[PDB]
């Protein structure tokens, strides 16, 4: 039973049934951001982008003394658990991605490119399947 089956409050556990919703999306595969397909962008499932990014639907339950906002993460949130060196670094890729996620309407799927740019960031934890068998073809270490 992962996190899967692990739901918080309602800050989640409401905005993955409502994100099933609004976006009638799977809930399965935002449900998986939890779980540490990070590296699994939007690249594959936009939706997971989206749920994610409704998942800060009321910033009140992720932000009660304002820990953060989504988008635009306050200094607490890229630095309680942030690096050093992701502080600028981000800057890096962010600059790169913010640059190419500009305020369209579709934030949905523009904003998300950033929130999940720097999320490339962790996919980079300690392990870094640059090449990972996908499809089994000559590519990755099959």
């Amino acid at each position: 039973s992962p996190e899967i089956m692990k739901n918080l409050s309602n800050n989640f556990g409401k905005a993955m049934d409502q994100c099933k919703d609004e976006l009638s999306l799977p809930d399965s595969v935002v449900a998986d951001l939890y779980n540490f397909w990070k590296d699994d962008y939007v690249m594959t499932d936009r939706l997971a982008g989206c749920a994610i990014n409704c998942l800060a639907t009321k910033l009140d339950v992720v932000d009660p003394d304002g820990n953060l906002h989504h988008g635009n993460a306050k200094d607490f949130a890229m630095k309680h658990g942030a690096d050093e060196t992701m502080a600028q670094q981000l800057v890096d890729i962010i600059h790169g991605c913010e640059k190419s996620a500009p305020p369209n309407d579709d934030k949905c799927m523009k904003t998300i490119d950033v929130a999940m740019c720097f999320k490339k960031e962790i996919h980079k934890l300690n392990w870094v399947p640059n090449m990972d068998l996908v499809i089994g073809e000559v590519l990755a270490e099959v």
